[PDB]
């Protein structure tokens, strides 16, 4: 068939814009349940000076919008901390500002096998605002596009409502997902937890609800991403603590260790600056390893497969 390189060139020639006959900029993409609002638009026409990848493809840049779709975005999130990894699903040769002709292209492992999957740049929104996953930096649009290509490989964008978090990440890795319950965690899980992030395997976690917000911070039956694990020196003691990272891109944890924690001023500067401790509301923060376990029931863990 016509590869990403066929048809890009193909649109260059004819100096026309991509559209995507098989995923066309309309209500069928959109849906499939129902037939029922949004305006499509390309990033040309959003802002001014659009941009594929601005200061790196990083967790800040996955903000989730108007649909439900927290277990892959977390899966995502993890995936940017393994850079070398990332590369392969999102290729890094796309520009708004060379050889531009609307079309976009990413690579997931479905079938034993990396396969492509081609879009063309036609984005929903509402009062020229994607309505949803978009960056915090309003000119940044791969993950806006990956989301897209992501629904385009399940038909819709309301298939992506509702999945498990260890389907994305093998998509992303071709790695093999493993499961734990907390509840049933060993006495060493802070070292396998630890082990885990620096090989690079992707985790994430959740608070089981039996398939808005708690007073904690917390949010319950809903994907977090697993962004660091480290001990910090506090009052003579070593604690252990954990970072995690709501795709939201807000709403976080309000107890100990919290970004408006007052304790935190017991920490000495470089060991603040070694963790990355800032106070801003990005949906990333630090918390106790006991508290961790005390409010998560679910693990998963995507072990990437030994090449
Ligand atoms: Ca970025
Ligand atoms: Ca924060
Ligand atoms: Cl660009």
């Amino acid at each position: 068939e016509k590869t990403f390189e066929q048809l890009h060139k193909k649109c260059l020639e004819k100096k026309v814009l991509y559209v995507d006959p098989e995923f066309p900029p309309d209500e069928t993409s959109l849906f499939y349940s129902q037939k029922f609002q949004f305006v499509w638009k390309r990033p040309p026409e959003i802002c001014e000076n659009p941009r594929f990848i601005i200061d790196g493809a990083n967790r800040t840049d996955i903000c989730q919008g108007e649909l439900g779709d927290s277990w892959f975005l977390a899966a995502i999130a993890c995936l940017t901390l393994n850079q070398h990894l990332l590369f392969r699903v999102i290729p890094h040769d796309q520009s708004f500002i060379e050889n531009y002709a609307g079309i976009f292209h990413f690579q997931f492992w479905r079938y034993g096998e990396w396969v492509d999957v081609v879009i063309d740049d036609c984005l929903p929104t509402y009062n020229n605002q994607l309505v949803f996953t978009k960056s915090n930096h309003r000119n940044e649009f791969w993950s806006a596009l990956l989301e897209k290509a992501y629904a385009k490989l399940h038909g819709s964008y309301e298939a992506l409502k509702g999945g498990n978090t260890t389907e994305a990440m093998e998509d992303f890795t071709g790695g093999v997902a493993e499961f734990f319950e907390i509840r049933d965690a060993p006495s060493d899980m802070y070292k396998i937890m630890k082990k885990a992030i620096e090989r690079g395997s992707l985790m994430g976690c959740s608070i089981d609800d039996g398939t808005t917000r708690m007073a904690c911070g917390l949010v319950r039956g809903h994907a977090y991403s697993v962004t660091g694990l480290d001990e910090v020196p506090f009052k003579g003691e070593k604690v252990k603590l954990v970072r995690l990272r709501n795709p939201w891109g807000q709403v976080e944890w309000n107890g100990s260790w919290s970004d408006r924690w007052k304790d935190w001023s017991f920490v000495d500067k470089d060991e603040k600056a070694r963790l990355q401790h800032q106070v801003t509301e990005d949906g990333e923060f630090w918390m106790s390893y006991e508290d961790f376990i005390y409010h998560f029931t679910k693990l998963e863990i995507c072990n990437l497969t030994a090449d």
